[PDB]
DNA sequence: AAATTTGTTTGAGTGTTGAGCAAATTT
DNA sequence: AAATTTGCTCAATGTTCAAACAAATTT
């Protein structure tokens, strides 16, 4: 079913997959808990930053720096990818 | 008086370390691992929408959690996410969240 | 009944996209 | 030396955005 999963362990030392989306939910449940009513302001840019960084890092690494193959693999434009790389200061 | 909390440490997850101890690690790391397992399971065809894939996988829970928090209030949701209320409605539609 | 939110349009600005092309770099 | 990739344009189609405003709803 799900292609994007992470590894978990239980009290019985069994390793099991769980969708990445469950991780995201958790991170946010924790985030919302920690702040009692303080305002949130740029949650989309925050999450997006947290997720775009390790995605570029991983596909630049898998394509050995090849921006072209990177951009193909991601389904985005070579220019967009240059943009995002610059935005996170990884180039 | 205020300890620094680096950005990688704002969205974190409970993990277990080499000593059976519960510890927070960045959400970054969860994304990395998911992607490592996805690359490993690639034996070895082409990919052409890794961005839309990851993005959907992340937008869904984010929308899900924010709506729950604002108790269905689309206006508050849009304000706290920092996007236009129109695109919030668009995204909610895209994932069937209405 | 007041205040807020929803649902929808409209038009401007910003963004993504392909394509193209010499220079650089990899094969 | 051939092929591929980079870096950089340009303009064109699409997305995001705020601003309305009446209808619906929540306080």
């Amino acid at each position: 079913s799900d292609v994007l999963t992470v590894s978990t362990v239980n009290s019985q030392d069994q390793v099991t997959q769980k969708p990445l989306r469950d991780s995201v939910k958790q991170a946010l449940k924790n985030y919302f808990a920690q702040l009692n009513g303080q305002d949130v302001n740029d949650l989309y840019e925050l999450v997006l930053a947290e997720v775009e960084q390790p995605l570029l890092d991983m596909v630049m690494q898998y394509t050995r720096g090849n921006q072209t193959r990177a951009a193909l693999m991601m389904g985005i434009n070579r220019g967009t990818l240059r943009k995002k790389l610059k935005k996170y200061g990884m180039n």
